[PDB]
């Protein structure tokens, strides 16, 4: 080895790694980036569960992010930061089963609570290498060991011919699980405490985190979970075995393809091809629906997440869950007619009713009418600003907020310690229009402490706010309690309970406790709407 | 023989009585017959005009209350008693009362015709709360009120039959209205300015006159307090009236002619004994014999008629009370009583909803329950009780009022809406019922002006406000004082703004949206949910 920095040389089960000393505002961090945790899921291994990475010889260079899993690249607004920031920042490859570790520099003397990030991207995109997921700040400032993994998204991660051997489904979850296993086995080499592993993830990452809560083999792999603006339950996070079967076969047809023959044919298809066609398998014109998502395979998910959260026992579990003020807004611009990032997206009543069909694609006419009935401000049913916002709300509520309420409820009710938040601070640097409020994904950069980077132009209040949030998150990672055990002058973040339904606002202001997470409306989505589908 | 108390009406001479109202005399002409007593073969039959009489008809005491069920739920309780018959029950009850100022107006003064409520099963124009002396005295109103047949006698219909064609209680009303047209001038009342007002079934009745062409020429303005021709209780279909009439007949031991003929042979209390027993479900705020959509008096359902009606030159004042629904809960909704605080369980709430929305399928009932649960405190009994109140008032009054308000406004009516939020200090019902329906009536009628009644002085001032609104409305079609300013003004209810005022001790506050969200649920969604089960 010779002349390299002794702190960047770590051994893991698969061999030797050279990480990189990264600058964070407050000092250096060790980053080990692109550590393989799986055999490349290429060729015959596409759609297949991940196989653990075979040891390598010599010192693996872990100084750069590895490939991003093959995925649809958003080109709605080319060159626009608001979309770009989420797009692959590394080469797209199916050989993308890599993970990243950030640790204090020098690496912590004593075992440090590990935060594992699981990115979102609706299960068709994402990458642990995105700037918003930069673990350097949590590592430097909070002394956290932060792990993020790439997991296969899209067909590659989720195309399922349920029952088959060649495409069992949920393999992207299995990638994730494999990275969790990797952390259990290897994190101590970094000063990470495998006995204090907190999964956190946003959106599909949050759904993913929830699936891990819901899937035994994952349960031993982490101790606490943060679910940001996503849940395993809800209308998008999973598909039935039947529907996954439907979509896999359809995608097969779309690309020119007994499961084995079909999958074999899919495995001959070049990655871009699967990507090019994956959008085209969705049953309706929808937003917040993704083609290849966790399949309720009876295996990874032994039953629907709804069933599993309704009957699961979560004694041991501390969960931090929450939402942004405007979960729906982001989605509207991706094909709800009338919505745009470039204008105030004031919509008509017709455009609202139309958006409701798209936003609640599984809704019957009655259901959709209920939604419209429920979200219409009957004092100004025609008011386009209201309609625009209720459209946001419908989509936000239906996909995130109410799933999260449902999740926080069922979890609390079944033993888990649940801390619920709503994140309400619109980043000063947001490039999405004002009307979009705090769209989802836009708390991430705060949790991750990007605002601490002076070069990023965040306000001072945001830097402080990020520090608070990192404190909450890492306090939660350390203890199962977001609350600063030191400073008790600060207002307390009370558990969320079915009885009290307490959750906190996360904004520039001190923690304000609020009760009932959109309680009225979520009763509509979580209790009433299902029944409206039983008839 | 006070000459002020002598009136020649079309059917002959009447002697009223001089009554004292706190600020002066009023001429009261009480018990004027406007119809042949609808007795014997005339039971269930359209009222015939009262034949002329000889000499001087003593119109100094209230006449008989139409034969009706007397409420025995809380015997001796002012809260229930004040609605009970305060005169002999008789089928011979087709009498109206006229209060005028004393001396009687020099010039044609606007007429208020009060139509009492009582679910179409009860009421009397003679109840102390319908005392017309105040409005007569303070406001120079010629106040008219009629008895109309309630229960089987007014509303037992075998639709299409010649001898129980239904809506006769309404025809009774229509006849009193015609009587006013023909006769009110003789009292100094202005037949060209007749404002119908009524509360609850009386409001529904006013509503029905609005919706019935023959009635339209008999009044110019309408005030529907806490009731509407539309909504779940004010009407039944022909088939349902037929069903209940034939069921009632079965229950009393009885081809239309023969069935009706048999029913006609039955003592009045026998019909009333079995009146209750014909409701299709265990309900509250549902009444056995109510106006029937007959394609005659009501050419279509009130729903249909308010949707399509043309109301250009109509002024309507509608409103509700804060707690439209509370009163009704004690009458069959388990867990509710005027005595305890009626803190109900969730279970009792769910059960109460099937009773309160008796027409609700399971799903619809769940929708109601889901809607009215405060999911933040889903089992809190105060909330559930209040929600049960709300469920009932909304389903039954507030939302039908909102629907009517909106449909009338849209269809060109001039509409003023109110919510009445002042609980009478003298209210014998418990606090949790807040302002139950009916309990604005005493205020509108001016009862707090009678110092003997123990209303606070604020209530007297308020009743004076209320009487001004009602009579201004009577006078002008606009409840606003063309004397006052910045008061604020009571704005018309419109479908756009949805402005309505709070009638309470505090000055008018304009509000927007008469339970708009919840009424959208009741008026827009519930129907879809039922018309798809
Ligand atoms: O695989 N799908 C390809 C495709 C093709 C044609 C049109 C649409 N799609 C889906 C992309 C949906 C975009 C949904 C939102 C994208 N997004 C990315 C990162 C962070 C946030 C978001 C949006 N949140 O609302
Ligand atoms: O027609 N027979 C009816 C009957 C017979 C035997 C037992 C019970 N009932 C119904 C009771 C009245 C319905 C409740 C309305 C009571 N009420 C009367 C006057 C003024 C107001 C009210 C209550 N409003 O909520």
């Amino acid at each position: 080895e010779g002349r390299e920095d002794p702190q960047l040389l770590v051994r893991v089960r698969g061999g030797q790694l050279r990480g990189i000393r990264l600058k964070a505002p407050g000092g250096p961090v060790s980053a080990f980036l692109g550590i393989p945790f799986a055999e490349p899921p290429v060729g015959s291994r596409r759609f297949m569960p991940p196989e653990p990475k075979r040891p390598w010889s010599g010192v693996l260079d872990a100084t750069t992010f590895q490939n991003v899993c093959y995925q649809y690249v958003d080109t709605l607004y080319p060159g626009f930061e608001g979309t770009e920031m989420w797009n692959p920042n590394r080469e797209l490859s199916e050989d993308c089963l890599y993970l990243n570790v950030w640790t204090p520099y020098p690496r912590p003397a004593s075992p440090t609570p590990v935060l594992i990030w699981i990115y979102g991207g609706g299960f068709y995109s994402g990458a642990a290498s995105l700037d918003v997921y930069d673990g350097r700040f949590l590592a430097q400032v909070e002394g956290a060991v932060l792990v993020s993994m790439n997991y296969r998204v899209g067909t590659f991660g989720f195309l399922a011919l349920p029952g088959s051997r060649e495409a069992p489904g949920n393999v992207g979850l299995l990638d994730q699980r494999l990275a969790l296993q990797w952390v259990q086995e290897n994190i101590a080499a970094f000063g990470g405490d495998p006995m204090s592993v907190t999964l956190f993830g946003e959106s599909a990452g949050a759904a993913s985190v929830g699936m891990h809560i819901l899937s035994l083999p994952s349960r031993s792999l982490f101790h606490r979970a943060v679910l940001q603006s996503g849940t395993p339950n809800g209308p998008w996070a999973t598909v039935s075995a039947g529907e996954a079967r439907r979509r896999a076969t359809l995608l097969a047809r779309l690309v020119g393809c007994n499961d084995t023959e079909l999958i074999a044919c899919l495995r001959t298809r070049p990655a871009q091809d699967l990507v090019d066609h994956e959008w085209h398998v969705l049953p309706q014109e929808s937003i917040f629906r993704f083609s290849f998502v966790p399949v309720v395979d009876g295996d990874f998910l032994s039953d629907t997440p709804e069933a599993l959260i309704n009957t699961g026992d979560f004694q041991d579990l501390q969960v931090l869950v929450g939402v942004v003020k405007d979960e729906g807004s982001y989605f509207l611009v991706y094909g709800v007619p009338g919505f745009s990032k470039d204008n105030e997206s004031l919509i008509s009543r017709a455009q609202f009713l139309a958006g409701v069909r798209i936003g609640v694609p599984q809704a019957s006419d009655l259901a959709a009418e209920a939604v419209v009935l429920h979200y219409t401000d009957w004092l100004h049913p025609e008011d386009p600003t209201h309609l625009r916002d209720a459209m946001s709300a419908v989509v936000g509520d239906h996909n995130v907020v109410c799933p999260v309420a449902q999740l926080a409820g069922r979890l609390a009710a079944q033993g888990a310690r649940v801390y619920a938040y709503i994140f309400e601070h619109r980043a000063s640097t947001l490039t999405w229009p004002l009307w979009m409020g705090v769209p989802h994904g836009y708390e991430i950069e705060f949790i991750f402490g990007l605002p601490l980077d002076p070069s990023l132009n965040y306000t001072t209040e945001e830097r402080i706010f990020a520090q608070r949030l990192m404190k909450y998150w890492t306090n939660f990672a350390r203890t199962g309690d977001p609350n600063d055990p030191r400073d008790s002058k600060s207002p307390q973040w009370p558990p969320y309970t079915t009885a009290a339904q307490q959750y906190v606002s996360l904004n520039l202001k001190p923690l304000e406790v609020r009760r009932g997470l959109r309680a009225q409306t979520c009763a509509f989505w979580n209790r009433f709407l299902p029944k409206l589908l039983s008839a």
